[PDB]
C-alpha cells in the first residue's frame, strides 16, 4: 500500500469477498440446522417456519451480493473541452496509445478503458452489445467513425490487457468523455456515467483558463455526489515555455483561480489540501516520454520545451496524490453499505439461534421438572419413565449447544466485519 495506493482497493475487495464466503457457509450451515430441527418430530417445536425461510432467504441474499462484491473497482473520469488533452491524460497515464489521441481527431461519444485478462484488447458498444478487435489505436478510431449510431450519449468500452498496465490490473476503470460544449444536458451524463465515479478530473487548457462550461458541468457534480474527489489538470503547459516573460504569473493566476473554484465556490476542499488537486502539467510529454521509456529508450525524448523533468515531476505528483486519494475514497464508498449488510444478516442469524437456544432451554427446564414430579405418581415404573425423559432432556441439551455453539459463530463474523471496518472504512 506504500507502493502502490490502489493495492489498497485490492486488498480490501479480497478481504470483504472472503467474508462474504465465510458468511454464506455460515448461513448454510444454520439454515441445514435450523430445518432438520424443524423436522424433529420428537420434541414441542422450538422453532418456526418463518425462521426457516428466513434463513433460507439470507443465504440467496448473501449470495447474490458476492456477485456484486466481485465486480466492484475504481472508477476515475475526465471532463473538458474538446482537444484540451483528455485522451492524451488518459494514454499517459496507461504509458501506451489506448485511446485515440492525435491531431484531426474528435471522439464523440464516451470511452470506457478497463483492463481485461485476456491476451489482445477488444470493443464492447453498450446497449448494441457487439463486440470488435482493436489490435492498433488507427483500428479502433476506424471502429468509432463507421459506427455512425454514436452520439454523445453512447459508450464504447475498450477492454485493454492487464498486463501492461498496473492500473487495469489493480481494479481501475478510465472514463473519457465527448467535449464539455457537445451538450447542455449534462444531467444525463451524471445520471449515466459518474455517480459511481471515484475522482473526477477536469482536464482544462492552461493557454486560456477554466471555461464556464466546464466549471458548470463540476456545479452539477457537487450538486449530485457528497464531497466529490475533484482534481484539475492544467493541460498544454508545455506551451508556457513560449511565453516566458508571462509564465509565472500565469501560472499563480491559473492557481488562484482553480484553488478558488475547487475551496469557495464548490467547497469540496479546503485551502491547505488544494495543492494537492491542482497540478501543470504537458500529458503529451508525459506520454511519448513513456511511450520511449517502455520501448527502452532514454524518457528525454518526449520534451516539447525546456522544463521537460520539471512538468514530469507535476505528472507524477499528481499520479500518486490520485492513487492516495481513489484507493481509500473507493474502498470506503464501494463496499461500506455491504459491509453493514453482513452485519446486519449476521445479527438476525444470530438473534434466530439464540430463540432456539432459549426455546430449547426452557422445554429442557419443563422436562427436568417432570421428571421430578414423577417420583410422586409413579413407583414400580418410576425408572424407566425417568429414563424416558432423560432422552428428551439429552436431545433438547443437544439443541441448546449446537444452537448456542452457532449463535456464538455469528459473534465471529460481526469480530471480523469490525477489523475489516477498522482498517478500511474510516472517514478522512
Ligand atoms: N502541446 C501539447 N499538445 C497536447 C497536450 N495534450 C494533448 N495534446 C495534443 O492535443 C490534441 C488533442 O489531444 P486529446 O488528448 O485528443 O484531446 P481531448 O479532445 O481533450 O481528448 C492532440 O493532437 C494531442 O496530441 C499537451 O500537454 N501539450
Amino acid at each position: 500500500v506504500n507502493a502502490s495506493p490502489l493495492k489498497h482497493f485490492v486488498t480490501a475487495k479480497k478481504k470483504i469477498n472472503g467474508i462474504f464466503e465465510q458468511l454464506g457457509a455460515y448461513i448454510q450451515e444454520s439454515a441445514t440446522f435450523l430445518e432438520d430441527t424443524y423436522r424433529n418430530a420428537e420434541l414441542d417445536p422450538v422453532t418456526t417456519e418463518e425462521q426457516v425461510l428466513d434463513v433460507k432467504g439470507y443465504l440467496s441474499k448473501v449470495r447474490g451480493i458476492s456477485e456484486v462484491l466481485a465486480r466492484r473497482h475504481m472508477k476515475v473520469a475526465f471532463f473538458g473541452r474538446t482537444s484540451n488533452g483528455k485522451s492524451t491524460v488518459i494514454n499517459a497515464m496507461l504509458w501506451d496509445k489506448v485511446l485515440p489521441s492525435g491531431i484531426g481527431h474528435t471522439t464523440n461519444c464516451f470511452l470506457r478503458v478497463e483492463g481485461t485478462d485476456g491476451h489482445e484488447a477488444f470493443l464492447l458498444t453498450e446497449g448494441s452489445e457487439e463486440k470488435r478487435s482493436a489490435k492498433t489505436v488507427n483500428q479502433l478510431a476506424h471502429a468509432l467513425h463507421q459506427d455512425k449510431q454514436l452520439h454523445a450519449g453512447s459508450l464504447v468500452s475498450v477492454m485493454w490487457p492487464n498486463s501492461k498496465c498496473p492500473l487495469l490490473k489493480d481494479d481501475l476503470v478510465l472514463m473519457d468523455s465527448p467535449g464539455i460544449d457537445v451538450t447542455t444536458e449534462l444531467d444525463s451524463w451524471i445520471d449515466k456515467f459518474c455517480l459511481d465515479a471515484d475522482v473526477f478530473v477536469l482536464v482544462a487548457n492552461s493557454e486560456s483558463t477554466l471555461m464556464q462550461t466546464e466549471k458548470h458541468f463540476f456545479h452539477k457534480v457537487s450538486e449530485r455526489l457528497s464531497r466529490p474527489n475533484i482534481f484539475i489538470l492544467n493541460n498544454r503547459w508545455d506551451a508556457s515555455a513560449s511565453e516566458p516573460e508571462y509564465m509565472e504569473e500565469v501560472r499563480r493566476q491559473h492557481m488562484e483561480r482553480c484553488t478558488s473554484f475547487l475551496v469557495d465556490e464548490l467547497g469540496v476542499v479546503d485551502r491547505s489540501q488544494a495543492g494537492d488537486r491542482i497540478f501543470f502539467v504537458s500529458a503529451k510529454e508525459v506520454l511519448n516520454a513513456r511511450i520511449q521509456k517502455a520501448q527502452g529508450m532514454p524518457e528525454g525524448g518526449g520534451a516539447l520545451a525546456e522544463g521537460f523533468q520539471v512538468r514530469m515531476f507535476e505528472f507524477q505528483n499528481f499520479e500518486r496524490r490520485f492513487e492516495e486519494c481513489i484507493s481509500q475514497s473507493a474502498v470506503k464508498t464501494k463496499f461500506e453499505q455491504h459491509t453493514v449488510r453482513a452485519k446486519q444478516i449476521a445479527e438476525a442469524v444470530r438473534l434466530i439461534m439464540d430463540s432456539l437456544h432459549m426455546a430449547a432451554r426452557e422445554q429442557q427446564v419443563y422436562c427436568e421438572e417432570m421428571r421430578e414430579e414423577r417420583q410422586d405418581r409413579t413407583r414400580e415404573n418410576l425408572e424407566q419413565e425417568i429414563a424416558a425423559m432423560n432422552k428428551k432432556i439429552e436431545v433438547l441439551d443437544s439443541l441448546q449447544s449446537k444452537a448456542k455453539l452457532l449463535r456464538n459463530k455469528a459473534g465471529w463474523l460481526d469480530s471480523e466485519l469490525n477489523m475489516f471496518t477498522h482498517q478500511y472504512l474510516q472517514p478522512s
